[PDB]
């Protein structure tokens, strides 16, 4: 702490008492003087002495300063005082809801001027923005209905800081906002995802991903609203900051059933995705992996779909060089393909073609349980593809067991058998028992208490050599 | 891929249909030279264009070309690019299978020269190789007995191929093959690992080791025809690549009963492991410890020649500081003869006298959890021999006992008290509680709720001081 | 082994058969310089031939030495000899043993000079060191009483070594000694830790540390004869050597109840523990962290005495930059402290203070599961601490809860859900479930089978603004 922090406490504390008697008194020039002195003291840009203020029991005073008798001037230094009291913990928070601040706040969106109305939403965004039980208390007083209809301004600092405040306002999910208020705004970001302001756009989406992070109703209603088309648009925003929360909401799109699916779809999400999955940000490129696999676990079309968008061999790049963070996506979209790619067998011969086999093995050594599992699911799969394959064209082989060994990855799948975990030892035994059989065969008589091992390891290399002179 | 590579391709492609013309005509020249080609580019030292073959029509047309009717010159020919068409995947070798190649290879066995006879056997040998599928194919058309009557030959280069052809016949383990058919090559083979030819020697063994990969009664044949003794002596071959197939087949018979295992040590095989622990090839090194193990699982006598050839002290030097892959196999030889060593306790005392106490405890800590039953099994052993002998001697103390916690070892088998597996968990319990119980005993009062923890650790050095002066 | 070594062992070989015949012989003077060769071989600083000595048939003759007739002379020199065959290992003080000489020392206790009282003082406690078997055989043989009448002795070597065999009379716990016998000693050893001799402190401590490391009734005779004071004040004794023992004695004080455990508080343990903290030797550290942890596991009060001696703090300290050894203790005494503190919980609140929510959550990933279990229980608690200061208050948030996530404790415990232990996971659920149950909610729609994550964490970062101007 620098000697001016320490020389500014020193100083508060000697010269509060006359503040508190200067906001005290009858001439309302002294209230205004020392309401002022009180609001750049808390506007201080580090370390604001927010408690000091609240014991000091001015908090009741100024909020009965923002009444509708008082003068706008004092009404919002009053305001612009207790929005930041309220930006600070939860506890300080509590001491100007206690005090009847928020339906002053919401009051002074309907009669204040611009400034009054922008400091008024804005102590009211840090409020919501506080908890669930206090963004909830600001619905409960409908703040809702005054703060949509602020979007009829065009002051750009007025709807950045309401479209800021409007995203705490749907933000949270232990319990969700209430549903029939909340929803009300969508029409007003459907129009705030097409504003120039960059601050402006942020905020839109943040509350966009908010909104859709909800049931199959809340996703439906996104949709009508025609918002998906512009968030897909706005994946290839320049800004990260942009790209993020729109990455967010599109992935929580996605999860709902193939209708909802094949609305980003068709407003070419795919295209998106591929060129996010190059994202010099690592965190995008794990979202975007997370949003394929959502699609990757629908329709055989929309398995097809992801096929024909080229993004197999990105995926499996990733899944092959990524940090284990991204690794981990990329195999839970190469799996959910695996998966539904049984029924149109040509997909997974596709995976298996770029390579897909080595890369998922390899994990298997790396990776946590759940990971593990997905991996085996990916793998069985595409046996489970060979061994149907094998039976229609008559072959002696399974080509993908074969691609399997080849590729180093049935000791690793055999080794997943020393597994504590009884679901993965059960999957990795059935796997082995069912395309890798020999392997679980002893090596010699099986009846006299002798050494159990795979036909011992030093097996013999090649098994058909071409005459070449 | 080469410019020579690419610019083969394009040759090809341009000049295949007249290639396939010429082999249709029905001049018998034009069919010769035509089939010359094929076999040429299918003889090409890497990447064979085997599918494009295919997928040109000619393989019917070739099998035709191997008919009791034709010119020798042509059956080779045809043979020779059959051949290398089969060596190459299972679908590449069903084209050949499928279109009925297989009897007329098994014709040209009789009548064929001994150039064709080296072809069609060679052939036989990669359709075998492919799978348990084709290989039992091969011998239910009766390839058996032509074959082996090739062995009547003495050209080297003829029983060098129908060598290696008759290792793929006796090998694959699931199924395996029928035994009333592969078993009558074992007087050819006992004749074989005396040849002179390296080759030769090498595919005798392989062929032996798979055969002898079996049950008792397979185990038991191999016995009778008297291959055993030429087995053992050559584990000192120079070549380790006539080392590893021997020493695969010697381990293989080890795993039978008592009889089976005696035969080996009459022959002298204890010298050979001896020798084979110094391998500079580490799958060697392994692949002796393992076979020593099968033996110190046998009779007390067979433990006890284990003790007399001098194997212990390397088996611990190895238990110490071998790879991981190595000591493994070196614990569970050491932990078989602890076992069976408990009716003749004298070769516990020698192998504890060895030095054997703290390498068992080191690898408790680095183990997976199957060496580690292992390894906690053998230390039970030890300290069961410890407690009969106290008995015994009238003794105070447990002497092994006392020896595993003077190496640390006993904190290691306490620790793994601390396992995920129940297995683990309740053998390590049963050896603290059995022969360390002051180790489970609190540090103070146990029943006001206070830590509970071993006696502390810091314990008091040593308990008993000579008078030095 | 030196030059020296080898010789010797050459020599007494060859003259090993005279000294036999010398000891033999009816010249007693001959008897005495053959026991005096004896004596000396036996007394070798390194390497006794003990064994060569046992295999002459010596040993009965030595005892015989002993005897009430003999020549003092004598029974000095043969009660020495034995009593360094008695230092060996167990197997060779059988010999000793078993030939009688354990009734013939402790008649020389009674008859002897102070120089043979001091000699069969020795061979005693050596004997007695051995094993539970031979200390309970010394003791059931009425050695108890004629050794504590050695102590009104003002010989400082005689009460040594007998302060010494007194130690090894009462060590033992499987099983212990007899306790009507050994508490005796509790009023000899109460003056003993008040003598000036290092050595004589150093074993009347360790014994101690042995007859309290026992049930309650052991505890409290140890607190009835006045010991505790002077152990704690000990623990500000300049040397290790009697800190240890007297830090032990006290540990296992406070493993009885919170009678016993405020003896030690009122004679000042708590200062003497603060200043053990930084002992430069980390077994005394961890063996603080371990008695401070039993303390912390009793009353409220005995939780604010440890508080009120600022032992807060350096606990900290160490559970975050110490080695995991005491990091696991540390994490004990704070979880402890943690448990009881919910009964008055200014006692969580001043620890939360000092910080230690962070070092709590940063060890869950580098613990065993027996500490994970502990911290996760001392997290808990400070969570239970929060949320009914929650409601007492009015609170929206536990600020517990927010304190955890924003030190980035929330992940680890979540983490912990992966947990093979089936304690560990449901114990880590039941946190999250209970404070941070949005973790437990996924991303979108729940009931279309598409992927479950945790509102995927590339969360929002800060969500209340101050308004700076």
């Amino acid at each position: 702490s620098s000697a001016a922090d320490q020389q500014f406490y020193g100083q508060l504390q000697q010269e509060l008492p006359q503040m508190v008697q200067q906001i005290n008194s009858s001439d309302m020039q002294e209230q205004l003087a020392a309401t002022v002195k009180f609001r750049q003291i808390l506007s201080r840009e580090h370390n604001p002495p927010i408690d000091i203020v609240i014991q000091s029991g001015v908090v009741p005073t100024l909020v009965n300063f923002m009444n509708e008798n008082q003068p706008e001037m004092l009404q919002l230094e009053a305001a612009w005082a207790l929005t930041n009291i309220a930006s600070g913990t939860s506890a300080q928070t509590q001491v100007v809801v206690d005090a009847g601040a928020v339906p002053l706040f919401i009051q002074l969106l309907y009669t204040g001027s611009v400034e009054l109305q922008e400091q008024a939403i804005w102590a009211l965004g840090n409020v919501a923005g506080d908890s669930t039980s206090y963004r909830d208390y600001v619905l409960q007083c409908s703040a809702m209905e005054p703060i949509l209809s602020l979007f009829n301004s065009e002051k750009v600092t007025l709807i950045r800081t309401a479209t800021w405040t409007l995203s705490n306002l749907c933000r949270g999910k232990k319990p969700q906002p209430d549903w029939s208020i909340v929803s009300k705004a969508l029409p007003t970001l459907a129009k705030l995802i097409y504003s120039f302001d960059n601050e402006t756009l942020i905020d839109a989406c943040w509350a966009i991903s908010y909104l859709s992070d909800g049931p199959a109703e809340a996703i439906q209603a996104v949709i009508d609203a025609r918002i998906p088309k512009r968030l897909v648009e706005l994946l290839s925003h320049q800004s990260t900051l942009v790209q993020t929360p729109a990455l967010r909401a599109v992935g929580n799109i996605v999860t709902g059933n193939d209708l909802h699916t094949q609305v980003v779809i068709n407003c070419g999400v795919l295209s998106a995705l591929r060129n996010l999955l190059s994202s010099p940000k690592e965190s995008i490129r794990k979202e975007a992996c997370w949003t394929i696999s959502n699609i990757t676990a629908g329709n055989t079309e929309q398995i097809q779909a992801v096929v024909d968008a080229n993004l197999i061999p990105p995926l499996i790049k990733l899944l092959e060089t990524a940090e284990y963070k991204i690794k981990k996506e990329a195999c839970w979209a190469i799996s959910n393909a695996s998966s539904g790619g049984l029924q149109r067998p040509e997909i997974i011969r596709y995976m298996v073609s770029q390579g897909c086999i080595k890369p998922l093995c390899d994990l298997l050594e790396i990776a946590d349980n759940r990971i593990i599992e997905v991996t085996l699911d990916a793998l069985e799969n595409i046996l489970k593809m060979g061994e149907t394959d094998k039976e229609a064209r008559g072959l002696a082989i399974n080509e993908n067991a074969d691609l399997i060994e080849k590729a180093g990855g049935m000791e690793k799948i055999f080794n997943c058998q020393q597994n504590e975990n009884d679901r993965i030892y059960e999957k990795a035994y059935k796997i082995i028992e069912t395309y890798f059989g020999e392997e679980l065969v002893p090596r010699g008589s099986e009846v006299n208490g002798k050494r159990v091992s795979k036909t011992s390891t030093g097996k013999r290399k090649f098994h058909k050599k071409s005459k070449t002179g």
